[PDB]
């Protein structure tokens, strides 16, 4: 199974033969060893992307579209192999690989295939005698560093828009979850993407990541990741002042009010925090329940949590799976420990499961911690199936809590009050806000953060705006121009 | 003459009482001393803007528009005052301040006063039963650092879009040319802008600049200035990962092809680099002449250059004034010297005016140097009344030269060939390209750089895009879905 760098249309090892173990979260066993790209490997990748940019950006929006469409179809056709591949590598329940990751990946690529030739410039109302027309051109060679929570689906998200616009791409998945991205670029050539238009360069953040965020021929750096590394992606941009897209995490408020449909809210909250083992920046990791329904909500929710079938990602019966790296587990258990010493009161989970089939894997039980908005764990992104419950009394207390964070990515609330719904959505500082639903994403719906959760948008024309440049051309047609210096 | 900081509707001295000398470029005499702001004052400023934001962003677009519209008018009413104030301080010919600066400043504030209630969100086609609307909200408190080349006009360029979209602003003009900006904000409160909506905070760059770029409560920093100091706006932005806009200079190609209208081209070229003493990033500082018309061209151009009325900026018949700072002067002369040490051949200019009369001012003669493209004055932005001349024989030659630079702000060419015109405009890596005209700017025509000339755009819907955020709201109304966890 593809485990090499993919540069200029070929799978190749790292120039220096570096390697990285790719392990399966189930058991911690080795899946394969992947070629680890380093600074040298990305020069090769970037030069290939640079080499390829002209025939590609000059390719005809529609033929970049037709290829992206072709890719979506191919992904679907290969949907069980990817799913399998992505679950095995990620820990995603394959019921999640099949029904979420793969379709969402295809859907996104299909969206941007039909976007490619809908990317339009404008013609400006300027002075008489002049024609001002502004193209939207590709930036050029764009770099993209993706995290490991949605390796497969985030290829769409990142690569969808960039390719549609005609940029060439050097993309760096995490050493953690590479495999499924690598297969995707092979699907890409399978379907006719020209060599070098996309190059995949898995490697450590400090080697491949850094070469990319600082490479002088990269015009944009797209980065989804930890705030900390994102400041570092920002400092690295200094190099040539490439444009930046950062998505840097969320601490998703999930508010439930007095008149919420609590069966629906419960289901939504469960999905919102436990889907993908909570490894989603838009996860509803902060339950915020109105004191007058808290107990009723919590009766069904904790039940729900406690009943989730944690286990082998390859079982079409598994509802949850392991975290993706052993490090993150620890991290998610330290957070648990710290939610506990902070006076937190575990209602479910709290620690790694007990089953013997799960003892090698990076599993953590669907935890649920009652706390105070103040607690750490209520302020920092625990990237795991870990929600905090806090309770409120006034719309205003809820807004306060929701907005009591440095994050701004996702949000959600549950009511039936027309006013309240909009008054809160309008007032929450997040880039998105779902009401009576959660973690709802569409390829046309701008997805991104606000404040310290980042800037830039994936999805929709916005994503395309982020991957193009305005190139205004003036034509002096019948213009009367007195010399500035009269004769 | 207002010479204090403007914070919270108040002219006030710097906390530390630090002060800067503001000098006439003509005779280097003291016009006044300005309150030098530093970190303390930019916190008072940013704080005032933060306080002001909520009520301002809630103003309802028409009402911020109405205020921007009143400002334009008011600016036009105080046109000679502003014109005189800006010339005195900057070195601009008052015929420039009154015919260019002032009118372009109002034009742009007008444009954006009517742009205010035309800033629209979108409704996305999402799955059935969902309503997805995406508002465009203001970022919040916006920091803006402007250079000294168009103090007045750049107030409109930066503050126009930002205000329209409902941000509040802390603007920092240069210690070198604050006076115009200061009168503008009074012009603002004069007209009804609420206190703290705009705060002006002139100060050195490493003081008030640094502090603006690093501020935690600033959501975006817009910078026009050198490439050097831009990397350190970028390096500062990490603090809170505020969005950035950069315009970092130009080395404007002005290509003249064999079938150009050489009288027109000469006037354009003269305007392109000698207007504003060449202190314009979109200056046509690199004349690229087709070998067949280069002699015909240079004949009329060098006679022009030498005919140019260098002198007292307050003379409306002055054609060119001094550079606005003694340092600029010194640097431009250095460039001249190095232009020549390099084998450059000065065809006009090459030093300060032999006019005992212009001896105290920072004057430099309209300078024209025959050079190579490899030369440094041909690669580096001089930022004075200085054009280098190079010759070519092919379109492809001309393109190569035009693009043989790190810059990519403006560009321009002269022909009557249809193809050529577009082929070249489409092939020049610049944000803007003028054909048979140059330095043509309109409030609706996106203005900005590409590559290391930066990113972001001023003017137009684009400028508005750069000062808003996507706020995606999802409402579940009529179509629900099945638990992720089926019981």
């Amino acid at each position: 199974m593809q485990n090499q760098l993919y540069i200029d249309g070929r799978f190749v090892d790292a120039v220096a033969g570096g390697t990285i173990d790719v392990v399966s979260p189930h058991d911690g066993s080795l899946i394969t060893r992947i070629a680890a790209a380093e600074a040298a490997d990305v020069d090769l990748a970037v030069a290939a992307a640079k080499r390829a940019f002209p025939a590609w950006s000059a390719l005809g929006a529609a033929e970049r579209g037709r290829l992206l469409l072709k890719l979506a179809d191919r992904i679907e056709e290969c949907s069980e192999e990817l799913a399998q591949l992505e679950s095995l590598n990620t820990g995603h329940p394959i019921r999640d690989s099949r029904g979420l990751d793969v379709p969402r990946t295809a859907a996104c690529f299909r969206y941007f295939g039909g976007m490619a030739d809908k990317i339009e410039g404008s013609v400006i109302p300027v002075d008489a005698g002049f024609l001002n027309y502004v193209q939207r051109k590709p930036i050029g060679v764009v770099a993209q560093i993706v995290p490991w929570n949605f390796p497969l689906m985030f290829t769409s998200w990142k690569m969808g828009p960039a390719l549609a616009a005609g940029n060439t791409i050097v993309i760096k998945p995490s050493e953690i979850t590479p495999l499924s991205t690598l297969r995707i670029v092979e699907l890409m050539t399978e379907v006719g993407f020209p060599k070098g238009v996309v190059n995949v360069v898995p490697g450590y953040g400090h080697t491949a990541g850094q070469a990319l965020a600082e490479h002088l021929d990269v015009g944009k750096i797209a980065f989804t990741g930890s705030t900390a590394t994102g400041r570092r992606i920002v400092e690295a941009s200094k190099s040539n002042l490439k444009r930046i897209q950062l998505e840097l995490g969320g601490k998703g408020a999930n508010i439930v009010f007095e008149d919420a449909n609590i069966e629906a809210a419960v289901n939504g909250a469960a999905w919102a925090i436990f889907h993908n083992q909570g490894q989603a920046c838009i996860a509803g990791s902060r339950l915020i329940l109105h004191k007058d329904i808290a107990d009723q909500f919590l009766e069904r929710f904790i039940a729900l949590a406690k009943s989730i079938r944690l286990g082998d990602p390859m079982d079409p019966e598994t509802e949850m799976g392991p975290l993706t790296s052993a490090l993150r587990r620890d991290r998610v258990l330290s957070y648990i420990d710290i939610a506990i010493e902070q006076g937190g009161k575990v209602l479910a989970g709290g620690k790694a499961p007990d089953d013997k089939a799960l003892a090698n894997g990076f599993y953590v039980e669907p935890t649920v911690v009652e706390a105070k908005p103040q607690d750490r764990v209520c302020q920092e992104e625990v990237f795991g199936p870990f929600v905090t419950v806090v309770r409120f009394s006034s719309d205003e207390e809820a807004l306060a809590i929701a907005n009591n964070t440095e994050y701004g990515l996702g949000s959600g609330l549950w009511t039936q009050n027309l006013a309240r719904a909009h008054k809160m959505a309008n007032a929450i500082h997040a880039g998105m806000c779902w009401i009576n639903c959660y973690k709802r994403v569409s390829p046309g719906s701008p997805f991104g953060g606000v404040g310290q959760s980042g800037y830039g948008r994936e999805m929709g024309f916005e994503a395309i705006h982020d991957y193009t440049e305005a190139r205004s051309v003036w034509v002096n047609v019948d213009a009367k121009i007195a010399p500035h210096f009269k004769r």
